[PDB]
C-alpha cells in the first residue's frame, strides 16, 4: 500500500524545485499520501454504505480545500477591505475581484487530486454500489432462485468484506469485485482527462488577466514585504539608544565593584 | 502500525521550512506519533471501559496544552506584571489582552490534532460504547433467546479483547466492530471539518487585531532581544580590563623562572 | 514490481545533470514509475476487455501530453498573440510556427516512455486479444469436441484472471499465457525501434531550423527575463521612499514616548 | 522493542536545536532508551517481587539524578566556596542559593522521564503487585474452591512469567495481566500531568529569581570564561620567546653541518 | 536478479570520476542494469524459438547504438555540411571523415556490453538452441526408444519452461541445462577477450590520427563554444538599453499616484 | 556470498585515500567483486571439466591484464615511438625502457587478486580435479567392489552438482569435498605469500631504477600536462577576436529594430 | 558472522581520527574483518587436521607482516644504503638502526590481532587438538568398551564436521566442543594480556630513543619531501618557456587561416 504515497516521497526527496503549486506541493502531496495510512473499511450493512461513501468523497475534499486558504497569507487584507465600506476601499473591484480568484486557482491544486487518487482504487467506489448489481449478468447458471428482496441486499451488500461473505448463492466474489473496479477505473481517467483539458482553456483565454490590474496587484503585494522588513529597522535603531541608560544603570549600582578583589 | 508516525517521520526528514507552528511542529508531529508507540488495550469488564476511555480523550489533550505555555519563553513577563497592582503595570490591558490571547492560539495547534488522530483509528471509540450495541441489528437470526441483563453485559464487554472472545451467541465478531469503527470515523471527520472551519472565521474577522496595539506589542519583544543581547557585551568588556590585573600575578609569582633552563 | 520505478529512484538519487528533457525528466521519470503504484486488472468478462483495455493506451497517453503543454511557461504568448488580428501581431509566422513546433518536441518525451513501458510487461495486450487464441495450437490434444462459441468465450476470457480460471479444457494456463507475451515484447522492440529511428531523422534533417527565426526566438525570450526580473527593481526602489512617510507617523503618534520611563 | 527508543533515534537525527535542557537531551535522551536494551525479567518466587520492583523505580532514577550533579563543570565553584568559612566567601549567599538551585532543574529533566516510561508499559509495576489480586473478580465461575493462604501466593506469583504459568485454577492469564496494565496506565498519566502542571508553577511564580542576584551570577560565570581562554595566551607568547634558545642549540651542534654534502 | 544491476548502483554511487565514457557511462551503465528488470522468457514451442531469441542480440543492441549518435550534440554540424554541395564545405574531407569516425568509438561503448551481458548468464542462448542437443549424450540409459521426430520437438523444446516440463524421457531437466549454460559462458568469454584485445589494436596504431587535422577539430569546435556563450551578452546588453523605455510607461501611465495615499 | 565483495563496498564507502594503485582501484576492486555476482556451475559431466575450469584461471585473468594497458593515458607515445625508425626517436631506449617497464608494475595489480580469489573459494578447484580423488582414502569400508573404469568416472564427476549425485557407493559427499576444499585453500595461501614476497624482492633491489633516466621521465611527463593545458588559452584567446565580427552581423541584419515597439 | 567485521565497519564509519597506525587501520582493520568472509573448514580426517590447522596462525600472519614493510615509502632508502659498502653511506649506523626499527612497531600492529582473533573463536584451536580428548573424562559412564586404536581416531576426529559425525559412542558432541573453545578462549585473553603489557615496557623504557638520532631522522625524512615537491616547479617552470617556441608552430602553420571566412 506504500506505492501510492512512496512515490511522491523519493519524488519528495527527489529535488526542491518548485512554486507556489509546489508549495502547496507542501500539503498535497501529502494529500496524495494522506490516503495511504488513513485505513477504509465499509460497514456492509443494508443501507448505510450509500451513506457512508458519500462521506469520503466531500467531507476530506472540503476541508483540503478550506485549508488553502487560511494557510496563504493573504486574507486578511481582502477580508479586512471588504467588511469595511465601499468608497473606503483604498483598492478597486477589479484588483479585489483579480486577487480574491487567484486564490482558488492555488487552492483547487488539491481538492482534484484526492478526487482522482480515491476513485482509481476503487475501494471508496465499491462500498456505494454493490448493492445493485446485475446478478443474472455472469452468475454462474442464474436464475435467482425465489430469492426475495429483503435478505438478499443484506447477501449482496457483505461483498467487500470478504472474509465474512456469505456464499457462492447468484455470485462468486472474484466476479462481483474485478467488476467494480472495472468501472471505477473508468471514471477515474474521464474525470482527469475533463479537469486537465479545463487546465488548457482557463490559462489559456482570459478570466481577469487585464494588463491594468495585475501591474497594480503584484506592485502591491510588494510593497506590504518592504513595509513590514523596513519596520524593524527603526525599532531596533531607535530601542538600541534606550538601552545604554539603563543597562548602565546595573553595573555601577550593585556594589560599584567586587568584593573578590584580591 | 508506523504508517501514522513515519508519515510525519519523512515529513520531518523532507524540509526544514515552517514557523512558530512549525516550532510546535516539533513537539506535536510527535504527537501525531507518540500515539504510535503509546499502545492501547482496554480492560473489557463491565463498568472500567466508560472510565477509561473517557481517560484518553481529555487527559493527554490537556498535558500537551499545559506543555505549550510553559515551553515558549513569554509567560513570565505575563506571570510577573499580572501579579503587580495596576497603575503599576507598565503596559496597557490591550497589550496584555492581545499578547496573552496570542499564546492560546500558538499552543492549540496540538490538543486537536491528538483529539482527530484517536478517533480515526477508532480504538479510543470502541472501548467506550461497545456495552450498548443494537444486538437485534444483524444479528443472525437474532430474538435475545432468554438473555437476562447482567451475564450479557459481561458477554458484549469483550468485543474488542480478541483471543477473549466469548462466542456466536447474538453476534459475530467481525459485525460488532466494523460497525463502531464506521461511526467513530464519522465524527472524526464531521469534528476535523467543523474545527478548520473554524480557523477561517477567526482571521478573518478579528478579536483583537487592532493596528495600535500590535504595533506596540512587537515593538516591545523586540527591545527585550536587544537588552539581552547587548548586556553580555559590557561584561566581557568590563572583565576584560579586571583579569589583567590578577592573571599577571600567576605569572611572576610561582618561581619567576623555570628550573628547567639548561 | 519495484524494478520498472526502483531504477529511475537512485538513477533520480544518482546525480543532477540534464536539460528541459531532464526537466521533463521531473514529470515522465514519474511516468516510468506511476505504472509502477497504479495496478491493473481486467474485467475477465466476454466483451469488455477489448474496450478496457484501449483504456490504457490512450487516455493516460493523452493526458501526459496536454500536462506537458500547460507546465512549461510558455503558451499565453503563443495563446495571446494567436487570437488577434493578423497584422497587430508583433512577431511573424515564422517565429510563431517554430516556437509553436519547438513545444511538442518537449513534450512527446513522455507519451512514448508510456507507451513502451506498458507493452514491455504485457498486461496491457494480454487483457486485449485474450479472446482470440487459435486453441487448436499447443492444445494437448485438441479437436474442440463439440465447443460451442458461446460458452467458451466465457471459457478463453478468464485467461488473466488467475484463481478464477475454469480448467484444463482445451488449454492450460501456462501455455495461453506465456505465448502472448512473447507477441507483446515483439511490438515493445519494434516499435521503440522505429520512434528512436524516426527521432534521427528530426533532428537530422531539418523542419524550420532556419537560421534567421532561431535568431529572433531566443533573443525574444531572452528579453521576457530581463524584463520581469527588472521591473521589481522600480517597485521596491519606488516604494521605499514612500514608506518613510506613513512608518513615521506610527511613532510619535502612539504617545509620543513609553509610560514604561523609570 | 524498539518503538520506545527508536522514535528519539531519528528526533535525534531530526535537528540540532535545542538548549542546555538538549544538551541533558544528550544523556535523558539516552535515558528514554536505556530502557529499551535493558531487559526486565520478574523472580516470579512468593516474596522477592515486591522486593525486586522497587529495585527498578529508585536506584535507576538517582543514578541518573548524580550524574547530572557532577556532568556539568559547576559544583566545583560551589563546593570549593562552601567548605570555607563564611566571610572568606567572595561570593553573598544569594548568588550561591540561586546558583545552586539552578542546577537540580537542570538535572531533574530526567529522573521525571524514567519514571513515567516505566509506568507506561507497566512492566515494573505487573511483577509488583500481582501477588493481591482479586481473584474473586473476574474468575470464570469463582468461589476459591478450598484453596489455602500458601500454595496459592506460589500460584498467583507466577503471572508474568508466561511459559510457567500453572493453570486455569480461578484465573485465566489474559485476565490477570490486561487488567493490571489498564491501572498502571492511569498513574502513568495522572503523574505526568501532576508533574508538568507543577512545572507550571515554578516558572511563572518565582523562587529565586531577583533581578538583583540573576545579574550578578550570569556576569561572574561570564567571567570565568575569559579568564581561562586568555590565560594560554600569555602562555603560548611567553613560551614563544623561550623555544629560540634552545631549538638553535640543537642546529649547530651535531656536527654543524651535514656529511651528505656532495 | 540484482546483482548484476546493483553493482553499478553502488559503483554509480561510488564516486563521480569519468570522461564522455563516463557521460557513455550515463547510459550505458543502465545498459548493464536495464537487463536486469526487463524480464525474459520464450515460447517454448517447436520454431518460434529460434526466432524469438535472435530478436534479443540484435534490436536492443541496435537501440543503444543510434541512441549514442542523436544524443551528443554534434551530428547537425556533420549532417547539415554533407548535405551541401562539396566545394562550399566551409571544411576539409579530414576534418569530416575524423570528426565522423570520433562519433563511432564512443557509441560502440554500449552495444559491446550488452552483448556480453546477455551471454554471460545464457538466458539469450539457452532457448535458442534447444531444440538440438545430443539426447543420446548423457541419457540415462539412452537408445531413443523409437521416438520420431515431430511430438519430440515438442518434447526437446520445452526444456527452459520449468514446470511445463513433460518428463524423463531420454533426459532430465538438470542434465540438458547446465550443459547449454556452459558452451554459451565459453562464448562469453571467447567474445569478450578478442573485442578488448582489438580496443588495443585501434589506439595503439593509427586510423586518422593524424597531428594536422587533430588540430584543426579541437580548434573548431572550441571555437563553437565562445561563439554560443557570447551571444547571449549582446542580447542582454541590448535588450537592457530597450527596456527602460516600456517599463517607465507602465509608471506614471496608470494614475500617476496610489488612491491608498493617507 | 555478498562478503567477498560487500566488504570492499564499505571499504570503497570507506574513505578516498589512494594512487594509480588506487586508481587501480577503482578496476580492480570491482575484479574482487565482480566475482560475486559472475556465477560458478561445473558440467558434471566427464571430460569437460578440466577444459572448462582452465577457462577460469586463464582468459578473464588476461582480460583484466589488457584492460589496464589501454586504460592509462600512455600506451600511444610508447607506440607511437615504437613503429618509427631508430634515430628519429626523441627519446633514448633507457627513457623508452624504463617507460614501458613502469606499465607492468601498475597493471599486474589485478591479475594477481583475481587468481587468489578464486583459488581461496575452491569452487574453481572443486570441479578441475574430482575426476581423480583417491576412493578408497576414507571410503566408508572400501575395496572398490567390482567397479569398472567407465561408468565410474561419470559416478565421479557429478561430485560439485548436488542434487543430481548418484549415490553412497564408494563415498558419502560431504567428505569428498571437504576434502578437496583443504587442499585448494593452501594453494591459496602458499601463492599469494609467494607472491608478495616478490614484491618485495623488487622495489627492494632494482630494475631500471637508475637515477638518470627516471628524471628525464617524470620531467617528460610533466611537460605533455603543460602543452595540453595551455593550447586551449590560445584558441579562446584566439576565437574571441574572431567571434565579434559575426556574431555583430546578425544583430542589425534582421531589421534592424523589433517591430514591438510600442 | 557479521558481528566480528561490521563493528569496525560502523567504527571505521564512525570518524577519521587516527595515525600511522590508523594508516594501519586502513589494512589491518580489513585484517579483523578478513576473517569473516574467508571460511574455516577443516578435512576431518586422522592426521591432516594438526598439520592444516597450523597453516592459518602462521602463513596469514607471516603475509601481513611482509604487506606491512613494502607498503610504507621508506625500505628503499634503507635497503639502497645498505647494500653500498660502509664509509659511503650518508648516514649513520645510529639513524639506519633506529630508522630500520621504526617500520618493526608500526607493522606488528596488525600479526597480533590476525593471532588473537582466530584464538577467541577456537575454530582454529578446535581442528587442531581434537584427536587428543580424555574421552574418559565426561564420557557418560565412559571405559572404553574395547575400542582399539585405529577407528578411534576417525571415530574422535570428524568432531567438528557436523552432520558427518559417527555417534554417541563413548562421547555426545556438545560435551567434546564446548569444553575445547573453552581452552581456547583462556589462551586468547592471556595471550593477548602479555603482549599489551609488553607494549607497555617497550615504550616506557628505551631501545633506541636518543635524543641524538631521532633529531637526524626527522630532519632527514622532512628533507625528502621539500626535495620532491620542489623539482616539479623547475620543470614546469622551464617547460613553459619551451612549448612557445613550438605551439606557436603549429599556428599559422596549417593554412595561416581559415576557408570558413564568410
Amino acid at each position: 500500500m506504500m506505492d501510492k504515497f512512496r512515490m511522491i516521497f523519493q519524488f519528495l526527496q527527489s529535488n526542491q524545485e518548485s512554486f507556489m503549486n509546489g508549495i502547496c506541493g507542501i500539503m498535497a502531496l501529502a494529500s496524495a499520501q494522506m490516503y495511504s495510512a488513513f485505513d477504509f473499511n465499509c460497514p456492509c450493512l443494508p443501507g448505510y454504505n450509500a451513506a457512508y461513501s458519500a462521506g469520503i468523497l466531500l467531507a476530506p475534499p472540503l476541508v483540503l480545500f478550506l485549508l488553502g486558504l487560511v494557510m496563504n497569507n493573504n486574507v486578511s487584507m481582502l477580508a479586512e477591505e471588504w467588511k469595511r465600506p465601499p468608497g473606503r476601499r483604498a483598492k478597486d473591484p477589479a484588483v479585489l475581484r483579480y486577487m480574491f480568484c487567484s486564490m482558488a486557482q492555488r487552492a483547487l491544486w488539491a481538492p482534484v487530486v484526492w478526487v482522482a487518487v480515491t476513485l482509481l482504487d476503487g475501494k471508496c467506489f465499491l462500498c456505494a454500489f454493490c448493492t445493485a448489481v446485475p446478478v443474472s449478468a455472469l452468475g454462474n447458471g442464474s436464475l435467482a432462485p425465489g430469492l426475495p428482496a429483503p435478505e438478499l441486499a443484506r447477501l449482496l451488500a457483505r461483498v467487500p468484506c470478504p472474509e465474512i461473505y456469505d456464499g457462492d448463492w447468484l455470485l462468486a466474489r472474484e466476479v462481483a469485485v474485478r467488476y467494480l473496479r472495472c468501472i471505477s477505473q473508468a471514471l477515474g481517467w474521464s474525470f482527469v482527462l475533463l479537469t486537465t483539458l479545463l487546465a488548457f482553456v482557463v490559462r489559456s483565454v482570459r478570466p481577469c488577466f487585464t494588463q491594468a490590474a495585475f501591474l497594480k496587484s503584484k506592485y502591491w503585494s510588494h510593497y506590504i514585504d518592504i513595509e513590514r522588513k523596513l519596520f524593524d529597522e527603526t525599532c531596533t535603531e531607535h530601542a538600541k539608544a534606550f538601552a545604554k541608560v539603563c543597562i548602565q544603570q546595573f553595573f555601577e549600582a550593585m556594589n560599584h565593584d567586587l568584593e573578590l578583589g584580591h
